[PDB]
């Protein structure tokens, strides 16, 4: 791929450099070792100046000459390597100082826009969009990210202890605490932005039921984590309190609610190198709420852990897309509606749970496509003639042409929470509620296309009076919620087109769609020109033989 394969240049890039920088860190240490050993020389050098003030000037003549000279020349080497054990330094602190710059480059990269894209993938898929996927690849660049960046740590934890073993004043010093700045900055992000949710709990979540999450650390197998497994503590908090949570004004264990098994143990995994909290068991046991079916919370993940040294430990928090919470399950209706919202049209790095009050039309088509399809279980969602219908139902409109709706905005007051023109009902509950009449019994109908509905009652009459005696349409009735009419041809006195009375979801658990078309003569040919008993061969129920009524093997009429 095309930034993917380019992640992997810097990457490799990182490692060669960071290895340049550790063989120039071995080298220093030998260089400033010899030194040692030659300045003690130096200082053996006087000793045997003393000893050799012994006898008379016939040996003296010599040996006080030679130990001059072997003292200049040592003195000389000593002092011009002195400064290069000073430059040295310095250019392994510029080495240091440009690999972790291009280091955070690389880093900003995989969190700020990789991560980003994988948690926003994710987002989406709440509402019924594609699956975001394995967080293989991101395990392996943080992996990367957590060994070059602790490479670079013990590298300049070594340059640093033979400064104190041999000090030597300038720049150094500077430079030494500028490096270190960075390598703690740098860490410090990585390890916060890496504890995140792999599956999110459920978003409209029904008090008193079991629900999951797992939370993974992608840099728990590169770092010195795994080896004290940390409890994770899982704790449901209000939208209020997750905007102070993150603006650092939180006040102790500060929540709404309690959680059966809120708490769980990270577990190391080898060959997939992932350490991993599955809460295979949460639930929730009660909540706070100072409409309940429009209020956001969140499952908040804490964690503490130390990553090797006894001194560096992190406090880390994730916070769990936001999720409705329900007692009843009866206004699951309406939630949705507000998770909906909320998955589609989040802003990046706002604010928690900022969304906006306006969106354009055709953003909101996007989103009421992406959750039908998902909702129906099937392949056919809305096409830009039924966009058009549910266009004309929501802004109370007449055109036939999508692009006329385009620079229309669809406030939430809009999408559900005033009524329609002359309805008890909002857009966004006639609309689920042909997906729930859909998804609860006709999802093969709807799949098979035996189910035009997206039709008002005149655009269904302006086209069964050219078809002939039989010919009808299932349509999606505007009064009865979740109710499915059917529109049909016979010419008759005053009228030779007809609407029979809507069928609910009650209709149908007494005797079936099919069964009940199948059960009416007038009904024989399915729009365009498709026989009836062609469409719903299939789901014609064969009358099967009771037990009472004396059959010992199974038995049709
Ligand atoms: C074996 N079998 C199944 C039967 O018994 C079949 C007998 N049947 C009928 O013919 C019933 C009996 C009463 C009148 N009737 C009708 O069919 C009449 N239709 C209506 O009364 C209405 C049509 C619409 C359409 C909309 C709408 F288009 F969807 P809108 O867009 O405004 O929402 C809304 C309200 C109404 S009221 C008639 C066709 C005009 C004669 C009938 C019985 C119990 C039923 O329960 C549900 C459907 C249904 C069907």
């Amino acid at each position: 791929s095309q930034k993917h394969l380019q992640i992997n240049q810097t990457f490799e890039e990182l490692r060669l450099v960071t290895q340049d920088t550790e063989n120039e860190l071995k080298k220093l240490q030998q260089t400033q070792e010899y030194f040692i050993i030659q300045y003690q020389e130096s200082l053996r050098i006087q000793a045997q100046f003393a000893q050799l003030a012994q006898l008379s000037p016939q040996e003296r003549l010599s040996r006080e000459t030679a130990l001059q000279q072997k003292q200049v020349s040592l003195e000389a080497w000593l002092q011009r390597e002195a400064q290069t054990l000073q430059q040295y330094r310095v250019e392994l602190a510029e080495k240091h100082q440009k690999t972790l710059q291009l280091l955070r480059k690389q880093q900003t990269i995989i969190l700020d826009d990789e991560l980003i894209q994988w948690k926003r993938r994710q987002q989406l898929a709440g509402n019924g969009g594609p699956p975001e996927g394995s967080l293989d690849v991101l395990q392996s660049w943080c992996e990367k990210l957590a060994e070059i960046i602790w490479q670079n740590r013990q590298q300049i934890r070594r340059a640093e202890h033979l400064c104190q073993q041999l000090p030597i004043p300038g720049p150094v010093e500077e430079m030494l605490a500028e490096v270190n700045a960075t390598i703690t900055d740098i860490i410090s992000a990585l390890v916060t932005s890496t504890f995140i949710i792999e599956k999110q709990p459920p978003q409209v979540l029904k008090t008193q039921t079991k629900f999951a999450a797992t939370v993974r650390l992608l840099v728990g197998g590169k770092l010195n984590v795994h080896m004290n497994p940390p409890q994770v503590k899982a704790t449901i908090i209000s939208e209020q309190q997750a905007k102070s949570l993150l603006k650092n004004e939180n006040t102790r264990n500060e929540c709404s609610g309690e959680i059966l098994n809120n708490c769980c143990v990270m577990e190391y995994h080898q060959a997939t190198g992932t350490l991993s909290a599955h809460f295979r068991n949460m639930s929730l046991k009660r909540i706070k709420r100072a409409s309940v079916t429009e209020e956001k919370f969140t499952v908040l993940f804490e964690s503490q852990f130390s990553v090797g040294s006894n001194e560096l430990v992190f406090q880390v928090k994730t916070l769990s897309l936001p999720v409705v919470v329900i007692v009843h399950g009866s206004q699951d209706h309406n939630a949705t509606a507000t998770v909906l919202w909320d998955n589609a049209f989040a802003e990046p790095g706002r604010v928690p749970f900022a969304v906006p009050d306006k969106v354009l039309w055709p953003q909101l088509c996007e989103a009421l496509n992406m959750k039908f399809k998902a909702e129906v279980q099937s392949n056919r969602g809305l096409t830009k003639e039924n966009l058009v219908f549910l266009a004309q139902k929501l802004f109370n409109n007449s055109s036939s042409h999508l692009e006329d709706y385009s620079g229309l905005s669809v406030s939430w007051s809009q999408f559900n929470r005033e009524n329609l023109p002359g309805w008890n009902y909002t857009f966004w509950q006639w609309f689920d509620g042909v997906m729930e009449v859909l998804k609860k019994h006709h999802k093969p109908h709807w799949n098979d296309g035996a189910i035009l509905g997206f039709v008002n009652k005149q655009q269904a009459h302006d086209l069964l009076i050219n078809k002939p005696d039989g010919t009808f349409l299932l349509r999606f009735s505007d009064s009865e919620i979740g109710g499915i009419t059917i529109a049909w041809k016979f010419d008759s006195p005053e009228r030779n087109l007809w609407n029979l009375k809507p069928f609910t979801t009650r209709d149908f658990s007494i005797r079936s769609l099919a069964d009940r078309l199948g059960d009416l003569s007038y009904l024989i040919y399915v729009f365009p020109d498709r026989p009836k008993d062609e469409v719903f061969s299939k789901y014609y129920t064969p009358v099967l033989a009771k037990a009472v009524d004396g059959y010992v093997k199974p038995q049709i009429k």
